[PDB]
């Protein structure tokens, strides 16, 4: 139903971006570490404009995971669900039926935490301190974005971080560009 090339991508998001208080499941109270997190990195005003548009944000990506993985509805999402769900997703995708709206927000959310910069692309710099203060090391920021950036001779807008962050949840092919978007396997 889903391959454990798959499997594993897909969990790395989970024990490294989702469960940010690395206590097995998904809860609204690693949602607020994490407002936490890019609030304090990026240096925003505490109840300013971008700390508010995070916490906005990060309200309906709860309540969207909430309502496409929580089988329970126990307000709490454990990797079974979560797999559970993203197979729902592979399927979708490849057979043409496309992402709910939260995955969407997500998916730019990530976006727009690297792109501080405002022109809506990632350079070099944009790519390794948001990934690095994700516990990634600097040997890979800077090893996978070359993969993610052909050399750099590729800007790196919203499509293509679009491109790339699908094939980094749904490619099986072990050899997709996509597959470094979150470091190196
Ligand atoms: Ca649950
Ligand atoms: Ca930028
Ligand atoms: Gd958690």
């Amino acid at each position: 139903q889903l391959s454990d090339f798959q499997r594993n991508k897909i969990l790395r998001v989970f024990n490294t971006f989702y469960d940010c208080n690395h206590d097995g499941v998904i809860e609204w109270d690693d949602f607020e570490l994490a407002i936490k997190k890019i609030c304090n990195l990026h240096s925003w005003p505490t109840d300013g404009k971008k700390h508010n548009e995070a916490r906005a944000t990060l309200k309906l990506i709860w309540d969207g995971l909430r309502k496409y993985a929580d089988e329970n509805e126990d307000e709490q999402v454990t990797k079974e669900e979560w797999l559970k769900m993203w197979a729902e997703c592979v399927k979708s995708v490849e057979k043409g039926e496309s992402l709910p709206e939260w995955l969407t927000k997500y998916m730019n959310f990530m976006f727009d935490v690297n792109d501080t910069s405002g022109d809506n692309i990632i350079d070099k710099h944009e790519y390794s301190t948001v990934y690095m203060s994700y516990g990634i090391p600097k040997s890979d920021c800077d090893a996978a974005f070359d993969t993610l950036s052909d050399g750099g001779k590729t800007m790196v807008t919203r499509e293509i971080f679009a491109r790339l962050w699908t094939e980094y949840f749904v490619s099986n092919d072990r050899g997709a560009k996509g597959n470094h978007l979150f470091g190196t396997l």
